[PDB]
């Protein structure tokens, strides 16, 4: 059902493409600081950039599954919306990671801002689906007895 | 289609969940120890519990992959409840490996054998899939020559 | 919808299982070396086996990303078989890189190939989605004045 999706695979995509940029930024620095595979280690400067990608990356499947879950369950259009705002602010905490682990810091509040809200969505829209069939079980048990 | 797949849709938010607890914890951790990013080395008891969270992080697309294939092709309540076995192990994972090595490997072996019950669940569904069609046609060009 | 996207759902089977072999590797290469949790460092040998993993392991949610979009909004089949070549590639990755860093190279740039694709053939399955649309509304807002 590519309609009711669109804009979640859209904002998809965009996360792909920001994480192959954040990927061939790593090899950049590689060859900037001649840091060879296997190493992961060098100089901070090296290692903030590495390590700007690396946490983009483990975050990158909860934001996927998160945004799709409320993108379905709650609305598109503003799961949409809080994944773009997601993604703007994960491309800052990089930029701002590779200048200096303290800048990271404001940035990645607001991809954390983003991602919770994402969560909130999906969770309200999962309650809205489910607590109603369930107040109901618990009634139409409770009405039998009395 | 929320109907068909919303008890999918809540286990996966609970796996959400659960990998940001991870990662509060991993930055509780960083405080306790003061290990300051880019650092992701400092005595045993900080290390494993990056390690931990890292870890967990790295089959989470496993085990979402396999949750959706098993839940869609083989059945959704069965992939679900899988799914819920596979995410408390995981929480045994990370509190035990936290604790020490060793302690990371029962509940390690547990999460395995849920996910690998997920892959099988969802290997017999597409099975059931592709199968019949597939043995349909290797019948049909027999046919035709005899 | 079992019957579009069944292609899609093997081959990330497919891909579930190769990860699952690297991670069988990696456990196999710290019994050989003796290297203990939480520790991923010793010898260049098997911090390539561990590297080879790792690395598979952060481009495997983009592969699925990208795999899904172009399967739904491009062509099942197409976005299929570029899978198919990327998991080739990757296991080629993994085999190469495991014996030296610099065998890593042949298969990364073969899988970054198919990746590439899957992202345009992705992209452009979005385009046709999205841009007729918007290209009507443009029209009419052009209209309305003219
Ligand atoms: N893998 C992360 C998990 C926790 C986390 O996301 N921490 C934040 C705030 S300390 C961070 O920017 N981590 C920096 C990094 O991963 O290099 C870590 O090692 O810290
Ligand atoms: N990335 C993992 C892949 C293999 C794996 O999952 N190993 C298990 C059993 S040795 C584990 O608990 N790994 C500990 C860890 O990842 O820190 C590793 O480095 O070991
Ligand atoms: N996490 C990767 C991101 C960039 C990347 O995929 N680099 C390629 C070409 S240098 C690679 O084979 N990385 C080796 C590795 O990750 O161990 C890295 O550290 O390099």
């Amino acid at each position: 059902m590519k309609d009711e999706v669109a804009l979640l695979a859209a904002v998809t995509l965009l996360g792909v493409l920001l994480q192959a940029y954040f990927s061939l930024q790593v090899i950049s620095a590689r060859r900037a600081f001649r840091v060879s595979p296997p190493l992961t280690t060098g100089p901070p400067e090296f290692e903030r950039v590495y390590r700007a990608q690396v946490n983009c990356s483990e975050y990158f499947p909860l934001f996927l599954a998160t945004l799709w879950v409320a993108g379905i369950f709650f609305h598109e259009g503003a799961a949409a919306l809080c994944g773009l705002v997601y993604l703007f602010a994960r491309l800052r905490y990089f930029q701002g990671y590779a200048r200096s682990a303290q800048l990271r810091l404001a940035p990645l509040y607001a991809s954390a801002r983003a991602l919770w809200l994402l969560v909130a969505l999906a969770a309200l829209g999962l309650l809205a689906h489910f607590l109603p069939a369930a107040l109901r079980a618990a009634l139409l048990g409770r009405l039998r007895t009395l």
